[PDB]
């Protein structure tokens, strides 16, 4: 192409600078990792996965028959942080709304012993879930780097995780968040509010019209004041700058 790598790096860094945060976005083309943003050293640092863990929670629950894709988890009628959570939903709907109460129910059905075994089996992050089955992805001890998240997304996009093909396909259908002139973006967002500083994620992949999958993981510091949509806006501007969408 004609745009210098200096120009691309400067543009993407500026997206993070303009949002007044510190962050990175890692892109993988084939086996090659590229790191962009205004805080590149974040790439190999560990953070809690927060709601990004719902991807793996869903795979484990479906694989081990703790839920089906059409099962409706009923709202128990207790007040929730967000009104959109106060309703009955499938795993797929709960994935789109990041409804942690539904995924806490799923984690409790899986149980600590099986959860620890499966997280170990998948080799996810530091693989440490500790003794509380319903919050380990939110406040620790489970942590993962942006590099590990992009490689997770790569494995899921390519059906390479150690679950049935059908399990992987059912979860990937839950993750479609955007369609852009023939490209589809699959991703899960994360906003870890139970740690300091607070971490923001958007981890996923672009499926281009020709079938090629380009995984990415954005990771940044969320600060009170910020809108969740900054995660998507930075990601889309970055993939667009590089010509991926
Ligand atoms: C996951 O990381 C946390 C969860 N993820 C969120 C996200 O934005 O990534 C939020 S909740 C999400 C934003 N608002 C939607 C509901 N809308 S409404 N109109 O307010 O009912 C859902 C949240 C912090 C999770 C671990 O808590």
């Amino acid at each position: 192409m004609h745009i210098s790598s200096q120009q691309h790096e400067k543009a993407i860094k500026s997206y993070f600078d303009e949002a007044q945060t510190q962050g990175v976005i890692i892109i993988k083309e084939g086996k090659n990792l590229s790191t962009y943003g205004n805080a590149l050293a974040r790439a190999n640092k560990e953070y809690v996965p927060a709601s990004t863990f719902k991807m793996l929670n869903a795979l484990i629950g479906l694989e081990n028959h703790k839920a089906t894709t059409n099962e409706i988890f009923k709202w128990d009628g207790k007040k929730r942080t967000y009104p959109m959570w106060e309703k009955d939903m499938t795993l797929g709907e709960a994935m789109a709304l990041s409804a942690v109460p539904v995924y806490q129910e799923l984690a409790r059905r899986t149980g600590l012993e099986l959860m620890q075994k499966e997280v170990k089996r998948v080799n996810f992050g530091n693989t440490n879930i500790g003794t509380q089955v319903d919050n380990f992805w939110l406040v620790g001890p489970l942590k993962i780097t942006p590099v590990q998240e992009v490689n997770f997304a790569d494995d899921l996009a390519h059906n390479r995780l150690p679950f049935k093909l059908e399990t992987q396909e059912e979860v990937k259908k839950m993750l479609l968040i955007k369609e852009v002139n023939g490209s589809k973006i699959y991703a899960k967002s994360g906003w870890g509010m139970g740690v300091t500083p607070q971490v923001g994620w958007l981890t996923g992949w672009v499926e281009q019209a020709n079938g090629k999958k380009i995984p990415f993981s954005l990771n940044l510091e969320m600060k009170e004041g910020m809108s969740g949509s900054i995660r998507n806006e930075i990601t889309y501007k970055s993939l667009e700058n590089l010509g991926i969408i």
